[PDB]
């Protein structure tokens, strides 16, 4: 797994992430790893520790480093025999998952940064809410998940922009334009 191609796909809370992503899965057949996918998954197993990351996830918190990490590994071990690349969506969230996945992976090549406007988010979380009813969703956690994404996941930033492969995309476009931004920063890899 360390052999193929990893990008990190790193934003805010509604920025778009999942949808570039799949975008992505669609033109250039990249394996889209979304890390809230695998968390949600496990919840819906109905196993204890669900239990205990759907407490967690429905407050806006982050899940412990150990847990998603595994899951991460986990998945990638699983497709590591149809992937000529990762898409790791959602992941990292902190500077200490990136040095982690580092020591127990591998290094991205790239960094896609998905930028988008603190409101921009907090209206596309508030409208996600209205219809799928996911429960981290509600006004209050919607700003939780937003402060700290802020605290926590910026600094991934900058680590990955003194590593030097933080690629920005202006995901405030409409989602095409945005997809060609990151079209743009795939093919130049
Ligand atoms: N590494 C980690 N470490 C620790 N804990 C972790 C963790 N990962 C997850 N967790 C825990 O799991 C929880 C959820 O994590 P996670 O599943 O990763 O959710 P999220 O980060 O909050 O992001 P979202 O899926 O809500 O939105 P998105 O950025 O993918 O944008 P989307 O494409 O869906 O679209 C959003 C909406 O806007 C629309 N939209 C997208 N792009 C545009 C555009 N250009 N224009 C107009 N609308 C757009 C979309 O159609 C959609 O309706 C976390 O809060 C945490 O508790």
């Amino acid at each position: 797994i360390k052999d193929a191609k990893i990008i990190f796909v790193v934003g805010g809370p509604g920025s778009g992430k999942g949808t570039q992503c799949e975008k992505v899965v669609a033109k250039y057949g990249y394996t889209h790893l979304s890390s809230g996918d695998l968390l949600r998954a496990e919840v819906s197993s109905g196993s204890e520790r669900g239990k205990q990351l759907q407490a967690i996830m429905q407050k806006g918190e982050l899940v412990p480093l150990d847990t998603v990490l595994d899951m991460i590994k986990d998945a990638m071990i699983a497709k590591a025999d149809v992937s000529k690349g990762y898409l790791i969506d959602g992941y990292p969230r902190e500077v200490k998952q990136g040095e982690e996945f580092e020591k127990k992976i591998g290094k991205p090549c790239l960094l896609l940064y998905i930028d988008a406007k603190g409101e921009t988010m907090v209206k596309r979380l508030m409208k996600r809410g209205e219809t799928s009813g996911r429960a981290d969703d509600n006004e209050e956690t919607i700003k939780k998940r937003l402060d700290l994404y802020y605290k926590a996941t910026e600094p991934v930033i900058a680590f990955y922009e003194g590593r030097g492969i933080v690629r920005k995309i202006d995901s405030e476009l409409p989602v095409d334009e945005v997809f060609k931004q990151v079209s743009t920063a795939i093919d130049a890899l």
